[PDB]
């Protein structure tokens, strides 16, 4: 397969120089390759067309350099040639869909895009119940958090139903669609796909973003995504690396 | 005092019916005269000069009609005449300095929108630090907090001296500095005036927002605050009434 976003780029640990100045003409993004946030900012810059290259970080084995980028020191980082640093997932995308031209990925009505980061405010508890899923350990608590999934997942349906589209933003795919899809993209991997047994428009919404060229151009190994994860849980600085 | 801010309005609780509908050419807000978070809008419609009205909501003693305002059952809430509704604070204030007319508070370049942003998030861990603080009930964790306020306000502080500017987004008041202000606006309250004398830039940025008209139009007495915050630790449904 074509790897077409940092995903045979080695990333740089404890020990590493900082890397040299962004070229003009060029954005670069610190990623890390199975981090979702780090995947809203890979999405839009492919589906805006923009010429990038991509920094992975250990996040198990962190440069001390990479501090100086994000004093938060979490992926995504976007720097320019001017050097200019823009961290956090929804500000990254925010920044790149009014910088660059292209497609354009968040509505320009008010209203609108206001709708579009309320809608991400719904969204909001996803990543944290993914967080306590990942790292239950009984069989109890495992099959609570596949409830509380199925309650949240509504909350999306009902959004759906009452919007009457196919994609949270409308007939088309828009920015809010790329922001909520890197978690989505990994219910199968989790063995989640029964928490959209009773959300038929979030089901059919989810077959809709696997058929989009942008979203199925970052599609990777679910084989790789579980392998890391196990590495992850042990705090390894392999599990970043995995599959490489 | 002239009350131009909803200072005067009983709040909505339990029984009340919700406000008749919203005059055309006019912007609802439903706040709480002490919550921070609804002061942030409330400081924007007062410096863009917005006709609007605020409904106050009793939230220790909630409607459940104001639940199919916010499904989050938070204020505050904007509501126009169209029948829109849009909720989550910086969201409010975002979509305020988008859709009306007044003085511009976002820089239009998209960087310098960025920043904004980002400063947001440096500031981020105040307000839960301001929520722990007033539940404080030993002097250990009272003087561990006080050092935690003071590391949070050195982040601030970096900020102003890397920019070499009065204000968080330039020379001149802005959005970010409105988000803010809310709970530097409280310190002296709490008597927390000493975690900032350590980080000189901070303590004459609130020196300079005192100053500031629309601030000055918005402020309340020191007493009506703390004896609001006594009831509201006690789940009082008389808290968000107190002083009228
Ligand atoms: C870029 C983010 C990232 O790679 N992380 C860090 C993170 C995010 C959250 C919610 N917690 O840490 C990843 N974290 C996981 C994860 C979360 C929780 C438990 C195990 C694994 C996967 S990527
Ligand atoms: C509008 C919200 C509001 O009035 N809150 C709710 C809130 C927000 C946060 C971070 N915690 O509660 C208020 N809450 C307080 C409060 C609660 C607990 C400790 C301190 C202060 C005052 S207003």
């Amino acid at each position: 397969s074509n790897a077409m976003s940092g995903e045979s780029a080695r990333s740089l640990g404890k020990g590493s120089a900082p890397p040299g100045p962004v070229p003009e003409g060029s954005i670069r993004i610190y990623s890390m390759r199975f981090c979702p946030f780090a995947e809203r900012t890979r999405l839009v810059l492919k589906a805006k067309g923009i010429r990038h290259e991509v920094i992975n970080i250990n996040l198990k084995n962190k440069p001390e350099w990479f501090f100086k980028k994000n004093p938060f020191g979490l992926v995504p980082v976007l720097e320019n040639s001017q050097g200019q640093l823009i961290y956090e997932s929804a500000i990254t995308c925010e920044y790149l869909d009014e910088a660059y031209p292209g497609k354009k990925l968040l509505p320009d009505d008010p209203y609108e895009k206001a709708c579009q980061k309320m809608i991400l405010e719904l969204f909001s508890k996803v990543p944290s119940l993914v967080g306590s899923f990942i790292r239950s350990q009984n069989k109890e608590d495992y099959a609570g958090l596949k409830e509380e999934f199925r309650k949240e997942f509504t909350k999306l349906e009902e959004v759906l139903t009452n919007k009457k589209t196919t994609f949270f933003g409308g007939n088309s795919i828009s920015m809010i669609d790329y922001l909520i899809w890197p978690w989505f993209e990994r219910l199968e991997a989790m063995k989640l796909n029964e928490c959209v047994d009773h959300t038929p428009k979030l089901k059919l919404w989810m077959a809709a973003m696997k058929e989009d060229p942008t979203v199925s151009a970052l599609l990777t190994s679910e084989k790789d995504w579980q392998g890391f994860l196990e590495l992850y849980l042990q705090n390894s600085p392999e599990a970043c690396d995995y599959g490489l």
